[PDB]
């Protein structure tokens, strides 16, 4: 069967690093970077938080690409910002267009202070907390969170090995 | 109305540079880079010339993204390798899913020797000619070709200004 991995979480949490490693581990997979999709719009571009229209478009494009990759016998690894609402919506569509698809929802988390330093090497802040409090207030189940503040990057393959089979993320 | 710009041609001809400038000129537009789409497949990846399946997938993804952007009131600028067959197919789908869409087919060309030097600064060849003879043998109409071997890069805005309104590319 096919598998969909919705890896989300605050900026600097290591979504990109985790998704790239995960994708490279499956025999047949597709890696979708939400940001590249969103930034495809040039003329008239506006950030996600300033246009529900442009944001819905981005999820439309993500969804259609995900369906095609799954139908094509590819596992899909999605890296983007996603809350219960978006995950639910995506799931409804794929499930209605593809059979035997086990979807996994995974929210990578570390520590407020960790994200504080993790970005101190981007191109030079407080904003790294804006997304943090959003996930919390959304009252998301605790089984979808994966705190890696105590793990080592040298164990990256174990982490991706876990979230690949761990049933807790199976999107109960 | 909406407009679709299918900019193709051999590697090093300046498709990326031309498309990015064109997109940035329209009020509402989307820029699609065929290569980023194609490279979304990780596990089991294979070059376009080694899998008609993976290649068809890439065009499927490109097509679905193009339709969504056009319906969303965005002009679409596509940068990829495309022959009459692919252009025709894409056109049939968009035209069947969107109204008032003027599609333009544009093949950027320069000179055999030009492409010879244009790539001598990639990361260090003959292969730059493989795509050249392909376009020629395909017996493509001469109205779609746009030779810029005699133009100057300092006239980039004029070039994109031309192919934006010039009717010769209107895909007769």
């Amino acid at each position: 069967m096919k598998k969909l991995y919705i890896i989300t979480g605050p900026a600097g949490v290591g979504k990109s690093t985790t998704c790239k490693r995960l994708a490279a581990q499956l025999d047949n997979s597709a890696y979708i970077e939400g940001d590249i999709i969103n930034h495809m719009v040039v003329g008239g571009y506006r950030p996600p938080w300033e246009s529900d229209e442009l944001l819905a478009l981005t999820w439309k494009n993500i969804t259609d690409l995900t369906v095609n990759f799954l139908l094509a016998q590819n596992d899909v690894v999605l890296d983007y910002i996603a809350f219960p609402d978006e995950a639910e919506a995506l799931a409804q569509t794929v499930q209605a267009k593809v059979d035997d698809v086990e979807i996994r929802f995974i929210i990578l988390w570390t520590n407020r202070e960790e994200l504080l330093r993790r970005d101190a090497l981007r191109k030079k802040g407080e904003r790294c907390l804006e997304l943090v409090e959003e996930f919390e207030s959304k009252g998301i189940d605790e089984r979808y969170f994966y705190n890696t503040s105590h793990l080592q990057p040298t164990n990256l393959n174990d982490i991706v090995k876990n979230l690949k089979t761990n049933p807790r993320f199976i999107f109960c």
